[PDB]
């Protein structure tokens, strides 16, 4: 089955560089697009860039064009993120992710590599909430411009696991229970969990996949009390 096994954490000094790795298994990275996503305390989830491993063609968010270099090796089925002249600002978790339709959606995520150094705006509401077992909760997001239903939802568990929940506003990813549903159009979208279970404790993120570069909302942390 699909795996994205990411390299171990890096602890480095300011001004150093690092090269993170992710070894895929159960599929060939030549058959998809491999992306890298930064999760830092300061800016949340930010798409860094991607590579088409079949031809090595890369694209980047301009914010990272001097910081990040993405490469891939089809033989070893491994993708890489090189980060140059590191600073405190680069301290983050770096996710390697796949998406066979580029950034329309990110259907599988690695576990994230910690690095410790010693444009459509998406907004989500609420930023956090506490609910009870069996409750119904609705989380919303607003895009700064019309994204024509190209809106995805991700669930990040406390252990760092990130999964695709819903894509294209309302389509459930494989294995996602019926309790999750999505709605909206234009700029305004929502995710509803109809009967909350204890396993739903997570941070929920939206993403638009319509407009280069893909951008994420700030997250909604759901707790159960």
């Amino acid at each position: 089955q699909v795996q994205l096994q990411q390299s171990g954490a890096e602890v480095v000094k300011p001004g150093a560089s690092v090269k993170l790795a992710c070894t895929a298994s159960g599929f060939n990275i030549k058959d998809t697009y491999i992306h890298w996503v930064k999760q830092g305390p300061e800016q949340g989830l930010e798409w860094i860039g991607r590579i088409d491993p079949a031809n090595g063609n890369t694209k980047y968010d301009s914010k990272f064009q001097d910081k990040a270099t993405i490469t891939a090796d089809t033989s070893s089925n491994t993708a890489y993120l090189h980060l140059s002249s590191l600073t405190s600002e680069d301290t983050a978790v770096y996710y390697c992710v796949r998406g066979d339709y580029d950034y329309v959606y990110f259907d599988y995520w690695g576990q994230g590599t910690t690095v410790t150094v010693s444009d459509i705006q998406m907004t989500q509401s609420p930023s956090s909430l506490s609910a009870s077992l069996g409750d119904r909760v609705t989380i919303s997001c607003r895009a700064s411009q019309d994204i024509s239903n190209f809106l995805d939802w991700y669930q990040q568990k406390p252990d760092g696991t990130v999964k695709l929940l819903i894509y294209y506003t309302s389509r459930l990813h494989s294995g996602v229970p019926s309790r999750f549903s999505g709605s909206g159009s234009g700029t305004d979208y929502s995710l509803t969990i109809s009967k909350l279970e204890q396993e739903d404790i997570a941070t929920y993120f939206c993403q638009q996949g319509n407009t280069f570069p893909p951008t994420f909302g700030g997250g909604t942390k759901l707790e159960i009390k």
